[PDB]
């Protein structure tokens, strides 16, 4: 299962540039994603590549659910995001 994601800095937990659009496998884990992100941010906002990030998913009621790092993206999508839109993911 291919998964599209849009990543944004958590709007209150990060100090107020980019939106990042990613397509990947539903088999990738949330942890893999946070490690990928640590590598991206170390270079793109320049070890810092070792820094850890928490991943949140936007909820319909305007909240943010922390995603367990062991969950596959396919499981994330089943649990929290069934809809036909890229997953709206936030990091801090
Ligand atoms: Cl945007």
């Amino acid at each position: 299962s291919e998964i599209e994601l849009v990543f944004r800095p958590h709007p209150t937990l990060m100090e107020k540039a980019q939106t990042r659009y990613i397509k990947t496998s539903g088999n990738a884990t949330v942890d893999h994603l946070s490690k990928y992100l640590a590598v991206r941010l170390a270079l793109e906002e320049l070890t810092a590549s070792e820094k850890q990030y928490t991943i949140y998913i936007a909820t319909a009621s305007g909240q943010f659910t922390v995603l367990n790092g062991s969950f596959s993206l396919e499981l994330v999508s089943e649990k929290y995001w069934k809809v036909n839109k890229p997953m709206e993911l936030y990091y801090a």
